[PDB]
């Protein structure tokens, strides 16, 4: 089988265009918006979507991530809930690329084998397991591959060599990377350094506020992830009684311009 993950990126690399991935968490900021949401970013640019998986427990992440996981508990949404998201989705988007993202508690309380099975009968392409270190991941790997699901690993500028030799064998698709004061041509070095290392393309993952930013990044990147800033533009459109559609796409798709004319 092919995953859609690759024949999305290989469209991509052929065109020289650079990945855009934005980031919401399911549920968020009422269950009702993630479908409608998700059907918004990939009108407004996003080549690939992220889908976080609430979590109760989230010490790793920043603030903006946080509150929007305590949003989306409040509704009780979890695994399944996503899933069936997913599902919704699929029924008028075949194409677009799905990541799950979460933490590894829900997922081995609800059963690898079982959430590898359901997760890709609902339509989702892989998964990043954010509080899952490439040291414990071979049995989580072994199950991915058997459903075809692919996993995407994070790296950063201080991955170890045996680390690294654990992601290249066992990642497919792309890799996520992050660091963590850091200054643009800082990331430009480091991130090359880290890419060379790298059988994947990396997708930087971190510090995208603006379309400016965005081209920034883009311009040496394979790809950029947009997480805080389209969860803050989407919460404050609906604080504000604005429609977060058109502010979430807005946001994307002067993103997708600034990155195509860069």
């Amino acid at each position: 089988a092919m995953n859609r993950i690759d024949k999305t990126l290989e469209k991509l690399k052929a065109n020289r265009k650079k990945m855009l991935s934005p980031y919401i968490t399911a549920g968020d900021p009422y269950p009702e918006l993630t479908v409608s949401l998700m059907h918004q970013l990939v009108k407004s640019g996003a080549d690939v979507l992220e889908l976080g998986i609430p979590f109760s427990d989230p010490m790793a992440e920043g603030p903006v991530i946080q509150r929007a996981m305590e949003r989306a508990l409040a509704h009780s949404i979890h695994c399944d809930d996503v899933l069936n998201m997913v599902r919704q989705f699929r029924k008028t988007d075949t194409e677009t690329p799905v990541i799950l993202m979460g933490y590894l508690n829900p997922i081995e309380q609800y059963g690898y084998d079982l959430f590898a099975q359901q997760a890709v009968e609902a339509g989702a392409d892989g998964t990043i397991l954010v509080d899952l270190p490439p040291e414990e991941a071979d049995g989580v790997s072994r199950v991915w591959q058997k459903h075809g699901l692919y996993s995407i690993y994070l790296c950063s500028p201080t991955t170890s060599a045996e680390r690294m030799n654990f992601i290249n064998q066992h990642a497919n698709g792309y890799l996520y990377y992050v660091s963590l004061a850091l200054k643009l041509p800082e990331l430009k070095a480091q991130y090359l350094q880290r890419k060379a290392q790298s059988k994947l393309p990396l997708m930087v993952g971190f510090g995208i506020k603006t379309p400016e930013m965005a081209a920034q990044v883009a311009e040496f990147a394979d790809g950029v992830i947009v997480g805080a800033a389209l969860i803050n533009e989407i919460i404050e459109a609906y604080e504000a009684k604005k429609d977060p559609l058109q502010a979430s796409g807005a946001l994307l798709s002067s993103m997708r311009q600034a990155i195509d004319n860069i």
